[PDB]
């Protein structure tokens, strides 16, 4: 009898798909891991469940607890969804530059939203949450950028899904970095198992903080937070690639139009990088996995579609 | 090695989830089949692939073929997606009353759209397609309301998924009817296998054509086409239930807010019906499966969210 008790048992176990047309100049094989096959259509559903389960198991949730989280949208949607199922009160801080679909979804799940200034980006969404936390003891702030449960769920689920599904043949994993939980969790398991495996972090050209540049405003929602997240393990990352806004957008569009994969802006960015890596002679016949974080329907109000 | 060759190998195999809070007065068990776990987030991805595969296998697609289909949105999105992956040209007729998200998604997959008058609903979307078909021999019109491949894919996939997943214990299946392919395909397999199984069709109170009333305008997108579709087998349906606009909407909202299931208007409607059926003393301890066709994110512009 395969019936989930609730929506939290429905996270993960996402499919890999081979790219066929969006492969210009590739000498390696590129397969995309499709994270919109999650119950609220993003990779972050994984951490939304995981961070709350961790809290529950450590006895951190009280009857009057209010969940408070800084988000660029998807974690907020993930927590709002888990809170709907659980019966928890949930508040999100989020920059006002994020897609209007994120705002509407948050509300639709009965969560509450506080918009932070767009010039301050993710750093300022964090501050408002940390600032609200100290006004009232009822707040519990998971804090995805610091929470061990974030990369942990990726070890336990994402990494094993990638390993099993490629039958250990995976050679390189390309992934945009927001909190860096995805790339870190996957590298933690796969790199120990297969020390030849390599891990490429992707970040906006317009905000290249990991590459040692200064932060800046960009449309690549979900990544380029503007600081080095505590949760990322940079010792496991083998290469950083920065992607321009226009490339990220164009490739996002080609995936929809050439592959039938309607994905968000950060998935275009990860694929630009996966393609670049796949053109290197030394990677001929290797297997590359690019993580595609979410669905493009969340972006209709953005310039991805206009 | 579990890697799909393309997006068409990723349809179906959707999860069942038990309803816990939205169960007021229920004496039967209600589990929802979650069709937004499809590659373009709706049940109709199943028929979008299936109808084109059938055409290909019968040699009906030529190099200059243009796919033309009447849709209220989701089949159109499904075909647009399959056409993106395949390299086909795809045109959709769709009433101008359908969510603006459907229009945008169609375009995003590189498909072309022709809007038909809202006062003529689905009947007029059909006419425009049949009218365009005869202007040019290049058009191929799958015609979901007549196509045998529509209920066939539901026998081969949806029905078996329901049977396997409930381990044959399913007693009643509740499903909104657009083309009626879902309910017909599922009933065709399950009812032969288990003759005690019962099948409830759901339609708008505002357009109760199957109940013997006259057609009318309604917000329950996807169902209540305004005529009896050729593809539906009414001999297999055991009961029709009509659902009011407000109930459909309210329950859609409660599923998001109480279950963490963000689903479209037609899923609210199917659940109103599934709940009504589950309150009947004679159904105490039975297992009811309600089909939840799509995700609520497609509806942000509608009154479901406002
Ligand atoms: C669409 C999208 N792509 C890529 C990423 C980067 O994922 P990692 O945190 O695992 O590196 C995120 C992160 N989301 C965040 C941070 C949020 O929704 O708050 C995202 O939402
Ligand atoms: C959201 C939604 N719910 C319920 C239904 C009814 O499904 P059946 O055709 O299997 O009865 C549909 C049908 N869609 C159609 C018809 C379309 O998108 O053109 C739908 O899109």
């Amino acid at each position: 009898m395969s019936i989930a008790e609730d929506i939290t048992q429905l996270i993960g176990r996402t499919p890999l798909v081979r790219l066929r047309r969006v492969t210009d100049g590739a000498v390696a094989d590129i397969v995309a891991k499709l994270e919109f096959f999650n119950p609220a259509n993003s990779v972050k559903d994984r951490i939304g469940v995981a961070m709350l389960q961790a809290a529950e198991q450590a006895g951190l949730i009280k009857p009057d607890t209010i969940i408070l989280e800084p988000t660029s949208g998807n974690t907020g949607i993930a927590l709002a969804m888990v809170c709907a199922a659980r019966g928890y009160r949930c508040v999100l801080t989020m920059p006002e530059t994020m897609s209007l679909e994120r705002r509407m979804l948050l509300r639709a799940y009965g969560a509450e939203l506080i918009l932070t200034p767009g010039a301050d980006g993710m750093s300022g969404a964090i501050a408002k949450a940390e600032e609200l936390a100290k006004t009232d003891q009822r707040y519990f702030v998971p804090q995805q950028f610091e929470n061990p449960a974030n990369p942990a769920i990726h070890r336990v689920t994402t990494a094993e899904e990638v390993w099993r599904d490629t039958d250990g043949k995976v050679d390189i994993v390309v992934a945009g970095v927001g909190t860096g939980g995805t790339i870190t969790g996957v590298a933690q398991v796969i790199k120990e198992r297969k020390p030849s495996a390599r891990f490429v972090a992707v970040e906006p050209a317009a905000s290249p903080v990991l590459s040692g540049g200064q932060k800046g405003p960009h449309p690549i929602q979900g990544i380029g937070a503007g600081f080095v997240p505590p949760v990322l393990d940079q010792d496991l990352v083998d290469e950083i690639i920065t992607v321009g806004n226009e490339d990220a957008l164009n490739v996002a569009r080609r995936l929809a139009r050439e592959e039938g994969l309607l994905v968000g802006i950060s998935s275009g960015a990860a694929t630009v990088a996966a393609l670049q890596v796949a053109r290197r002679p030394e990677n001929a016949g290797k297997l590359i996995v690019v993580v595609l974080p979410d669905f493009g329907e969340r972006y209709l109000s953005t310039p991805l579609f206009a």
